[PDB]
């Protein structure tokens, strides 16, 4: 009425609380209706904020999300529910238990990726139960004993079928896997699909968000859906997607969480005295993914690029994937000073009219900017929190406690949306968003 | 590890973790395992803690209480919930849906009630609606529009039906309804109670709760087991339980409870402009039985009795029931000094040897004391919560705020346990018990 | 930076480096230059923002102002730091060193008194000492041996010299004797006070404050300034002010504070076993000084009224004193409900323009408003302090609560101002206000 | 009282307040009594402490230090307040005002050195400031314009004077200059010193702190101040002291400080364009102290030796001061595991009997281990906080947040000693040390 903003105890009761309520039992669904399945890089994020309330709840989380892996490694970026319909394309469309050689048995799953941000997962899991004793300890310590093998595959596919000419760059078969399903960055590689005749369909996430400015266009859709009829002609078969898929780019964003996350896994690796050739393995990749990301970079600005391999060419956007660099490591010192003068400058962190001290999606002096329309421009949590929680790795700490701090500021109205508008902060997108409320439980300790 | 304590943000968050989890869609359980349906003032406390979270479900657990109400206004003590068995004694045991006319249609119920503090929730749900804006004040107003009625003739059927003589003391004909089963209130009104050829059981209770030391003996479970033949074997009926039931007693706490609940509920009524005749009664009730408890007072300490109508004489225990006239009002200056001297000194809360400074159970200097055993000792946040909540409605601002901030400290380790042992502080009986939760979650703000 | 507020613990921090900053030694200057020297009821909430920081200082402060009280038992307004220059009306236009037959002998002083707030402060220290040991509890237990009976005198001389009728209300002989300078309640009986030939004089207060519309006009002072000179002509003779003094209100704020303070200092006097026959006055006057405050009250809205003792008239105005029963209870139900009605609504914090819901000193809808001057109508973080805590005591609490956080909401930009424009939050007057540091700190502390 | 512990608003506030009362105008005490002049690395920390209550204050701390640097740009170890009695060895001890050709022209200061945490402290105003606002922004870009080339020959003077040989460690003349009075690491380069004729003396600091085992024995006392006596003789000459000291050792403590100091005082300066020959020489610095560091270290455990210049033997001593390259960086990633394993193990923080999760002085297993002497086993906060800080900056925030939050759970019973017993907790040395509410300060400011 005069303030309609939570006190921290409040938050934390009321991000538990719809934690629990998107809970269907071994899995969290990533947004009530919107989303109502499990998503990849949402759970990770989810067995984040499940790691105060509960160490053996979180495990479960990751432990189902495991379940779900392919044969050859890879994890899937849904997993599907059984019974619940309501998300389009669901697992009929994608036709995996069918066409897929290396699709679960009983898991309705996709048929793509998304981003590894799984082992920073299990750091989090890992040090909360340290705080919590002898027996919690002994909960997380056997997750790893069950599932470290899992975890390894899921880095070598990444590693060995999705840079297969060891550039240090993870190649995409489709915009979804990036996580940024309709950012500025694929628009160029998008404008190349053109699709043949794609069998009917009709929308589910415009129905429960109604207003066009904050979803993709039909127009998006169309190329979307034509990506998989492509991949279900082969059977999404690794070895023959390089030879028909029409969208292959490398993605510097993903590619800098992969090497983060190899980092991440080592060490964990070297505390739990798993095997010597995983531990190296992983650094390996640690250090061939930091290196392709900084070869993607600005020598001037320290900016990364994605690149498209099917037009070969380097991708130059204006989008918050520029900052890969800084999660990972890597640069020369006088370039990473330029980036970072780039985050805080006019250009994103540092406009005049944006609402919080947060970093847009796309930047606001951007002739791609759209201050509504979802990874265009609105200011979305789950990157405020990875940004915050890389900085601190990185050393720094005052950085870090800015976003968080802000991201907190954003966050206290309790809506939990997914995305909100740079300059007004209001809610988009879906409320009673998993991982937003994850990242709340997680900054507030 | 060196402090096994949460931080307020991660206590809150685990405290609507747990009555998130502990919800089965439209009741909530007092506990998991021990509890598993919904009790009567269980669910009062839960709808407190619920108020923080959503208003809209605060309200929804008052609706399912309210709907299992009985055709005399009678609110049971428990509302089984379907299918759920576990706890005995279950619904075939009461036999209330074949027996009782009064019984609610399509909802199974227990034969017996328990204290009125549903009117305190009430308050707390329209206080927290207050602040959230126009579309949650709907929400609450929305209930007392469609319950008001249902909380006027629960709260006149214990005016007119369990204080037949208008002596301002609620009559109470098993201790299962003063909430606090085997208080050494009633030991002498038991060792009365001789009960006949009893149909056979096997307790649920204490297979959950191993620790003999922690529950009721099998001689005091046969004497509340006897009390449930007698009452079968009327039909349940008002007009006849006075001529049968082996026990009888006026219960000042109760009787306390129902004087604050009648003035919180005129006031309610005056500021939602509902019928004068209703806030005139109200206030008629809140007087009689504010006259009652003081005329149970020791003139020189203000301890309140309780009274075995049968045996026709003042039950003089030293138990936290006590202090019931410290809730409501009406003693004279000198009077109330002196029980609150009482309630500082070293037979309760002064005691040398308490971990905290809370109000335990029963006094550590009685004969009656057992540290582990129930009611007959250990310390309860769910008194601390209305001791507190009362105080500060008396004006005693610092001492409602030393209750509350130890009780917060109790309540730190994360067990929210029901009831504590009052030297070392070891949780004990179950844990994960929703009122606790709920009094840590009204508690934090 | 995108929010200029302090964490509550940053804020803490800042109040308490302001109230040593403030620190002479022996007393606290109430401002750092507007008020540099001791004011009489400032110096009672400076003491209950120091008790959370030092028991033993927090009683320094009320030793140094008692050793000021005058020989009749008046505590004087102001107590002049030696030597300290930069206020006017001095210790040389009072002239009590030299003319005041009752002023103190070691100590320069005003010759007018102000407000009863100190056993408040008294309760509070002792609230606190309580909790911090035994040390603690000797050093707050000393101070009442040592001051007891000075306090008594204290109440003593305004029951008997500024009540000379038993009337129930006291008695002021200056605007300033009220705490509230320029408020609107005190113009009419200014308007019949005419200057004779007033000794030249230079005003330091708006050389400080310079914004003319934050403080009184000259017109203003020279009705002040003259009111000295009538007090000078009878050598501030107690007998001597009803037949000489052009001014003379009963001051109905003041004597609702009175009445708490009575009630107050005589529970005091009960839980330290202090003589019974000064117990009973002070319950005797706490009585009389309530029914007094409700005798002035408005017949439909419960709204005190101050009166003009010259003129023979109730004084109509609409400020935060017309809620004076508010404090000291009495009020018929009904008609409490009404007052509570006008505080909340639009005249007064319930107002749709206020940045804060706060208590305005003038109603914004008066016709005497003014949104910057000084008493009327700017929002004072002392009166919400004051009503809070009032409120907390009559039972209040969600009352005191909402007051409390709003003004922590306003206090939270650390500018500690002694006021704030209501629509704007401009904070006003002198930054760095002692008593305005207290109140966050109590808040808080 | 149940818990004497301090709520962190009551901790923040009586922080700020000790602050503030250790504060004579342009210098702040170390303690009140036992040291009540100004210290050099205390005074950097007092800065930090300032900084979240006053930006402007926290600046005259660090510019009145800088006024009494030497003309060659030693900061000296202490600077003595006017006219103020009660440390020894005083002004008159220390003679340097009459013998010491580069002391300060009008100030009176010690004739050693310490620490350089200045350039630390330099970096937290500037966080601070940039939180706050332009002209506060600006009154610490001042600062800079005004001490950036003091802070220069600051480190220039160790670098060129205290490092001759270019060995990328500092050299000690005096134990003081450690910081670490009564180190187990000085016992050997102590015992090789011989005091001749030494002037007879008066100790201060034992009448205040009189408990024997808290302060260093007369023996040690008489080494000290020999050695006072070895510099006068040549006139506090730089050039000299290699040739007549009887104690020489490399302090890898103080160099690994410097070594973060340099690296911290060349990114201000690149921030705040500064001489790129400035910046360049200071990473250099940084990188050669670094490497002089990794040096001295333990080839199994990674633990840092200091180095008796004298004797031409490293010094091997279980202290803190092993942890050295934790600060700094520089260690082979294997063997700073090692090192992290012997930080967090049995022998210092992991000891079973340590009541809180901190780095002792000495470690509790080694045989020069006295739980209540000083340096020789005692938790100091202080060390707490630099750790930290330190870690955070190398990115462990798991492990930096550990320690804050330890640190603020011994800091909660509010005596804000120097120095706390391992096992009991008891606070010892002076209460009210600068340091100690600096570091609570930070951590929650
Ligand atoms: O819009 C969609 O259909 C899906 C496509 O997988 O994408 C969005 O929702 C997911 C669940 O929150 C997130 O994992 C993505 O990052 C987000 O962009
Ligand atoms: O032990 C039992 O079987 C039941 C009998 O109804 O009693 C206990 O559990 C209830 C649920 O928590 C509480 O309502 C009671 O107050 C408490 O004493
Ligand atoms: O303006 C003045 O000269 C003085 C005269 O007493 O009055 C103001 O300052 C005082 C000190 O803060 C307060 O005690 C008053 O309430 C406030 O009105
Ligand atoms: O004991 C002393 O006389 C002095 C000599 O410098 O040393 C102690 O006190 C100083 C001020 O707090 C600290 O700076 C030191 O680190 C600490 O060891």
């Amino acid at each position: 009425p005069h303030d309609p903003s939570f006190t921290p105890t409040q938050l934390a009761a009321r991000a538990a609380y719809l934690l629990r309520g998107n809970d269907l039992g071994t899995m969290t669904t990533a947004a009530p209706l919107l989303y109502p399945h499990m998503w990849s890089w949402d759970a990770a994020f989810v067995a984040i904020g499940l790691a105060p309330l509960s160490v053996e709840r979180a495990v479960v989380e990751l432990d189902t999300l495991l379940s779900a892996q392919w044969r050859n490694g890879m994890i899937p970026h849904i997993v599907f529910a059984n019974g619940v319909d309501g998300y389009f394309p669901g697992p009929a469309r994608w036709a995996t238990a069918t066409l897929a050689d290396n699709a679960p048995r009983n898991r309705l799953t996709s048929g793509i990726t998304q981003p590894p941000v799984h082992a920073i997962a299990v750091q989090r899991i890992l040090e909360h139960a340290r705080t919590r004793g002898r027996s919690t300890r002994a909960v997380a310590e056997a997750f790893l004993d069950r599932r470290w093998g899992d975890l390894m595959r899921w880095h070598r596919w990444l590693a060995e079928c999705r840079d297969r000419n060891e550039r240090g760059r993870i190649t995409l078969y489709h915009g979804w896997e990036s996580g940024m399903d309709n950012s500025p960055r694929w628009d160029s590689a998008y404008a190349n699909v053109v699709p043949g005749k794609l069998p009917e369909y009709q929308r589910a996430d415009n129905v429960i968000i109604t207003d066009p400015s904050q979803r993709p266009s039909d127009g998006e859709y169309d190329r979307y859906l034509w990506l998989l009829e492509e991949m279900k002609a082969v059977r999404y078969d690794d070895e023959r997607l390089p030879s028909v898929m029409s969208f292959q780019v490398e993605d510097v964003f993903f590619s800098a969480i992969f090497s983060v996350a190899c980092q991440v896994l080592a060490e964990i690796g070297e505390d739990y005295k798993r095997p010597h050739a995983d531990v190296k393995d992983l650094y390996l990749w640690a250090e061939r993914f930091r290196a392709g990301v900084v070869e993607t970079t600005d020598q001037r600005t320290g900016a990364a690029r994605d690149f498209d391999v099917l037009a070969e060419k380097w991708l130059v956007t204006e989008t918050a994937a520029q900052f890969a660099p800084l999660l990972c490591g890597g640069l020369p010192h006088d370039r990473e000073r330029a980036l970072l003068k780039l985050l805080e400058g006019p250009r994103f962190c540092g406009h005049p009219d944006l609402k919080y001290g947060l970093i847009p999606s796309t930047s606001p002096v951007s002739r791609d900017f759209r201050p509504r329309e979802y990874w265009r421009g609105p200011v979305w949590p789950v990157l405020t929190w990875l940004f915050s929680w890389c900085f601190a790795r990185r050393g720094w700490a005052e950085r870090a406690r800015l976003l968080r701090q802000e991201g907190l500021r954003q966050a206290s109205d309790g809506s939990f949306a997914a995305y909100y508008e740079p300059f007004t902060g209001e809610p988009l997108g879906s409320m009673q968003q998993s991982w937003t409320a994850a990242a709340v439980l997680d900054w507030l300790g």
